[PDB]
């Protein structure tokens, strides 16, 4: 609550890493535990 979230907003191919892979040490939330 407060910040509110959308359904498919940031789900638009986040992380701009086309050629090769991504890894700029900023948003690394692939899937650790769960």
């Amino acid at each position: 609550m407060g910040k509110a979230e959308n359904y498919e907003l940031y789900q638009v191919e986040l992380g701009p890493g086309p050629s090769g892979d991504m890894a700029a040490k900023m948003s690394k939330k692939k899937a650790g535990r769960g």
